[PDB]
């Protein structure tokens, strides 16, 4: 069984507060907090790109996993903001990490990308093909934000998270998963000709508030478990109201759902692993815990994983 | 075992001849032919994007496979020229094809992308997770070509190729594969700030002429076969001199190597499946044939597959 051997992240230093944003566009700290839950989000420096953030997250994850870059068989990077289209971020960090035997691709599934990558890595490991797969979710959303558009500029931040995936013992490891998509919703969230993100907020909200809870129940079910068996929920961190609907569907207490949206905003493919590190560092996730992760992104993509933490 | 159930392509109508290119830049039909083997390459219309080409190729492949879009579990699209970064091409055709149950991601490994996708699909099928995986290599290289740069503008064309991957019977199916990368070579082939491809031609040539033959021998070996067992070789169609080195390494006759570079030029991730359709339509590939495919791309990525044709 494939499981998670270690996790790491890179959080940019610069903080953008809601009062910072009150000078940039016509918004209010009150509106942002009440409608999204966001208070702050980090912004990468103009000389910091997805590659920089991804290699930092990756090093932390390799160190925590006790895995040398030399032993990586594959590097997957979920991003829509590579430094450039090619060389990919995965190729770049394969070089900067010294993972010379690893293959490398970038995958594109917007905010669900980390879920696609972890599941892809699982297949390569449980086939016996590969042993160690590095999976990075990284996004410099600030580089594709129209910073004069209040409807999106108060939502996005930058960051990177990474996990080393590999064989784990006994009951441990990824128990079940779900990947999905609906291109019908492509009109509702797209990158335009200016490299500016355009969103029909209300439409994405309606779709996500239904699909995130259903994907969660689906993986619990496929894992042969009950709602009562879930120890922690790590949803995509885009809107506290969407996260709360998922929590309600799983009948989980507040303390069993990761919430970092108030401090990092929506970091797309980086959001789940960033939150995962936060709870691990807080000691809130233990070996043996059944953890449900669920993500939702542009193109209308989604994914979910049930994992039993530990090696 | 996962194998290829059907294949299809989309070839743009507009032909760009070497004499067409003689008016655009300072080149000669003689130089282009002697140094690359290219005579013509197709160019998509200004209103034709990767999504259009990919859906056309995909329909042809579904029809040949006798597979309804409704039954697709996953759509992978290898491209670096999506209509826009998100919605992805895979999401867009998931919609246009009516493949509502399928998940969808785009993967990025430049000219090796189709190989990464097929191998990814194999893992999902041989795990028992999925049954039908659509894999498309599509590129509108004309949209990232500096058409005033002779060093690259005489090399690239547009197109799309697609395969339906699924379980096949007995000895059939993908016998072995290799995926690799070397981010060290990222400096030698990259997309610049103008969305223009920049290449150190001589350096990419040196690397590809060594790696393509070695990847071929590696998959033959892992499949437990000999050079004498190979019935056909489908290399990436970028330079007849690079293809010829691979042929020489495998001691294969001319007639057992696909050559379409003279008519389509380098179409990156689309090149191998386009050539595969060409030989199938010519009747040169039969059920039971051991086919070696090998590709090499920017970021310095590469991949190879040995497959026994048939279902
Ligand atoms: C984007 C989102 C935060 C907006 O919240 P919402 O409840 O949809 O808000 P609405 O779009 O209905 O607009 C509510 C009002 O606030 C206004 N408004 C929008 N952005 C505002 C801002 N930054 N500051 C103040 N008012 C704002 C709207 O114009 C509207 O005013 P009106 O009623 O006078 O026309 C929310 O829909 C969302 O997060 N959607 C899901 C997106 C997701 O899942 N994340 C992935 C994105 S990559
Ligand atoms: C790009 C490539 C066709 C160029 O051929 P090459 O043998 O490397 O040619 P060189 O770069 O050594 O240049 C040879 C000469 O031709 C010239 N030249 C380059 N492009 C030319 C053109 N279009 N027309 C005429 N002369 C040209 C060079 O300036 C040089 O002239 P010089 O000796 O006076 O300086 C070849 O290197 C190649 O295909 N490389 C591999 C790329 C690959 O694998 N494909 C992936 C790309 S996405």
């Amino acid at each position: 069984k494939a499981g998670i051997l270690g996790v790491g992240r890179y959080i940019p230093e610069k903080v953008l507060t809601n009062h910072d944003l009150e000078k940039m566009v016509e918004t209010s700290d009150e509106w942002i907090r009440t409608r999204t839950g966001i208070e702050e989000r980090r912004i990468a420096a103009d000389d910091v790109f997805s590659s920089h953030m991804a290699v930092a997250a990756a090093k932390n994850a390799l160190e925590q996993a006790e895995v040398a870059a030399e032993d990586l068989d594959m590097i997957l990077v979920a991003t829509v903001t590579p430094d450039q289209s090619f060389p990919t971020v995965s190729c770049m960090i394969q070089e900067q990490l010294g993972a010379k035997k690893a293959c490398a691709m970038d995958i594109s599934a917007a905010c669900a990308g980390f879920m696609y990558g972890v599941v892809t890595g699982k297949q390569f490991i449980e086939s016996g093909t590969y042993k160690h797969v590095l999976v990075v979710g990284v996004e410099k959303l600030s580089s594709i934000t129209d910073w004069e558009d209040r409807n999106t500029a108060v939502l996005f931040g930058d960051g990177a998270g990474a996990a080393v995936v590999g064989p784990v013992s006994d009951d441990r490891g990824i128990l079940s998963f779900e990947l999905g998509a609906d291109g019908t919703g492509g009109q509702h969230l797209y990158l335009n000709e200016k490299r500016h993100t355009i969103m029909n907020g209300r439409e994405v909200f309606k779709f996500a508030v239904r699909q995130m809870g259903e994907s969660c129940v689906n993986v619990i079910e496929k894992a042969g478990l009950s709602k009562e068996d879930v120890d922690f929920l790590i949803p995509h961190q885009a809107n506290i109201r969407i996260m709360e609907a998922a929590r309600e569907r799983l009948e989980l207490p507040v303390e069993k759902m990761s919430k970092t949206v108030h401090k990092y905003g929506n970091t797309s493919a980086a959001s789940i692993p960033i939150s995962l590190v936060e709870e691990l560092e807080a000691g809130k996730i233990k070996d043996g815990d059944v953890v449900v992760m669920v993500g939702f992104g542009g193109g209308l993509t989604w994914g979910a994983i049930a994992i039993r933490w530990g090696r």
